């Protein structure tokens, strides 16, 4: 999940 991942702190879509 992007909403949780460090990589996608705000690219969660």
């Amino acid at each position: 999940g992007c909403c949780s991942d460090p990589r996608c702190r705000y690219r969660c879509r």
